[PDB]
Parts: C-alpha cells; sequence; structure tokens
C-alpha cells in the first residue's frame, strides 16, 4: 500500500519511490520477455528520480520540491530536464497500471473473451500513454497487448501467495487502487499546476 496522502498533499519522495519499487516486479509475472521494455521504462524513470533525490533528500524531500528546485536550477531548460521529465514519464506509466487494475476490479471486460485483459490493456493504454507514442512505440505496445496473459493467469500471478479466490485477489487490488489513485491523481494535478506537463511524442 502507498501511504496515505496528506491533507496538504506534499507526497514524500522518500516513502514514494519505495513504494513504486513494488510495482516493477508484477512486470515479470506476465508470462513474456515483451514486458521487459515497459518494466524497464518504468524502473529506469524510478531510478532517475532516486539518483537525483539521493543527491540531497532533504532538498528534494518532496515531489514538488524537485519540481521547485529543479526549475529553479535548470531554468529555461526545465521541465525537460532531470527528476521532473523522469516522473513526468513516472506518472504516465503509474496511471497506465491505475486505470489497467480499476477497469479489471470494474469488471470490465469483452464478453467474447471474458478470460483476457486486452480490453483493459487497450483502455489503460488509450487513457495513459497513446497519446504521447508515435506509430514505432505504438507497435511495441500492441506487441505486448497480444502476448497479454489469461485474466485468471494475471490474477494468479497477483496473488497466488496461495489459498485466495479471485474475487480476494481483486478486493485487495481495491485496497492497494485507493492511496495509489490519489497520489497519481495528486502528481498530474501538480504537472499541470507547475507547468511541468510536456506533450510531445516518443
Amino acid at each position: 500500500l502507498l501511504r496515505p496522502l496528506p491533507a496538504d498533499k506534499q507526497i514524500e519522495t522518500g516513502p514514494f519511490l519505495e513504494a513504486v519499487s513494488h510495482l516493477p516486479p508484477f512486470f515479470d509475472c506476465l508470462g513474456s520477455p515483451v514486458f521487459t521494455p515497459i518494466k524497464a521504462d518504468i524502473s529506469g524513470n524510478i531510478t532517475k528520480i532516486k539518483a537525483v533525490y539521493d543527491t540531497n533528500p532533504t532538498k528534494f524531500r518532496t515531489l514538488q520540491n524537485i519540481l521547485e528546485v529543479e526549475k529553479e536550477m535548470y531554468g529555461a531548460e526545465w521541465p525537460k530536464v532531470g527528476a521532473t521529465l523522469a516522473l513526468m514519464w513516472l506518472k504516465r506509466g503509474l496511471r497506465f497500471i491505475q486505470v489497467f487494475l480499476q477497469s479489471i476490479c470494474d469488471g470490465e471486460r469483452d464478453e467474447n473473451h471474458p478470460n483476457l485483459i486486452r480490453v483493459n490493456a487497450t483502455k489503460a493504454y488509450e487513457m495513459a500513454l497513446k497519446k504521447y507514442h508515435g506509430w514505432i512505440v505504438q507497435k511495441i505496445f500492441q506487441a505486448a497487448l497480444y502476448a497479454a496473459p489469461y485474466k485468471s493467469d494475471f490474477l494468479k500471478a497477483l496473488s497466488k501467495g496461495q489459498n485466495v479466490t479471485e474475487e480476494e485477489c481483486l478486493e485487495k487490488v481495491r485496497l492497494f487502487l485507493v492511496n495509489y489513485t490519489a497520489t497519481i491523481d495528486v502528481i498530474y494535478e501538480m504537472y499541470t499546476r507547475m507547468n511541468a506537463e510536456l506533450n510531445y511524442k516518443v
């Protein structure tokens, strides 16, 4: 579980990185090397932010501090720089996971293929990432789509710490999603507020 959102909405950088660093392992249980480009990217961005944070944990105590400090540091180059840029991309990967898990938890599915998760992944992709990807990168994500595991296999990979029903697994995901969604929401709101959001395509 992520930390509760402080009432002032200031996300502590350390505990944030700690929490999100638990996410990339879940990719390794999707049953294909076709997810390693996606995992490497999310892990890559967590590593970049931690790197900046570790240089001055006090100065970078909160995510907002990162943006404020780097803006001061890099001037006109900001926000296309440093941990700000890493977190701009990270939040999109985190949002993908959020939408994807929420979609599954909400019972959204293709009635023709109730044991696939392609509709959930496509939805998450369209909502979180697609607008920032050119066709080269989109092909990489479509490959991940057709390699996506069966829903039953995925939910076993989330649980199967053993003796947990699929409904109980979904209950635990629903709980995780509460603070996770709020955190991601606040990060997006901050990027917009601070004019840190860039819309270039990769």
